[PDB]
């Protein structure tokens, strides 16, 4: 009975909507308080968390809770990061990456929401704005992005302090979608400093290699979060409209089937699953 929500978006939204998969039923819920694109979203104890954005950029971390469909101020940010990207480890949230102005993020902090606190933890090897996370039995990877000049490069952080360069994708993607989907690492659309990407790639840790799956039906600043084993990418950019579109990739046929569509075209979401 989880739902999907998106957070904010751009089309800069204030839109949480809810999305059930079992029976295409959307609902709108109570607005973000200040809008953002450019944010990531994630789950904490039931709690959706929206992070970084823009609006200025945006150290904003706000809390939304489906028990009250209420949206609650946290601690914010040791700086602003729009073009965040999110994961979460034993209850915390890492905020990764992310730009300030011209200033292009290589740090990461952690929230604990038990002290409503936030702390600094290792940079990345490299600075990444529209950066792509995710996490794997606590291992938080952070997927391409652009560095203020050029990402095929991944890395991977270990909580207990240090971020290791992992195998690079085939593909160069800042604006990527990324989840983790069983034991592997997706990297959905994505810039590649030229086109939209239509191409997923899908890191298995367990043979450290990137293999394409099926292509989507082109996107960045897309959506991701995973229901019900399946991959569902909502909206981002193509290069001339900005997409309702929602796509779902389901594993056991390599297929990306749209399966759904968004009230209305957004990118820049933030994206979880409660
Ligand atoms: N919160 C924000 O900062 C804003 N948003 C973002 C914008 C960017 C990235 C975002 C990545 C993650 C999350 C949000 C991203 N990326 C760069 C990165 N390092 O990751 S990106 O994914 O690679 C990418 C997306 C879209 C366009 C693009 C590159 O550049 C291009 O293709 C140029 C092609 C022609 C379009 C164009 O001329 N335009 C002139 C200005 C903008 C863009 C525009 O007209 N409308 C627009 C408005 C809002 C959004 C996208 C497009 S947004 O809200 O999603």
């Amino acid at each position: 009975g989880r739902l999907i929500y998106t957070a904010g978006g751009y089309f800069s939204l204030s839109y949480l909507e809810a999305y059930n998969p079992s029976d295409g039923t959307w609902l709108r819920l109570a607005d973000l308080q200040v809008p953002r694109s450019g944010l990531a979203g994630c789950v904490v104890g039931g709690l959706l968390y929206a992070v970084g954005g823009r609006n200025t950029d945006s150290s904003a971390l706000d809390c939304y809770n489906p028990m009250t469909n209420q949206w609650s101020p946290c601690a914010p940010m040791s700086v602003p990061r729009n073009r965040i990207g999110v994961g979460v480890i034993d209850g915390h949230i890492y905020a990764v990456g992310g730009s300030h102005g011209c200033i292009h993020h290589n740090s990461v902090e952690r929230y604990e929401p038990e002290r409503d606190e936030w702390h600094l933890v290792a940079p990345m090897l490299t600075r990444r704005i529209g950066v792509g996370v995710a996490v794997l039995n606590r291992l938080l990877y952070a997927v391409g992005g652009f560095d203020g000049t050029n990402l095929n490069s991944a890395e991977c952080y270990y909580p207990e302090n240090e971020w290791r360069m992992i195998t690079a994708m085939n593909t160069i993607r800042s604006g990527a979608g990324v989840c983790v989907l069983h034991n592997c690492i997706y990297a959905a659309g994505g810039y590649d400093g030229q086109d939209q990407l239509n191409s997923v790639e899908r890191y298995d840790v367990e043979t450290e290699t990137w293999t394409f799956v099926a292509p989507m039906k082109r996107r960045s600043a897309l959506g991701i979060t995973v229901h019900q084993g399946r991959i569902y990418v909502l909206g981002g950019y193509d290069g001339h409209t900005f997409l309702d579109s929602v796509e779902c990739y389901d594993p056991d046929t390599d297929t990306w089937s749209e399966v759904t569509r968004m009230t209305s075209g957004r990118s820049g979401v933030g994206v979880a699953v409660t």
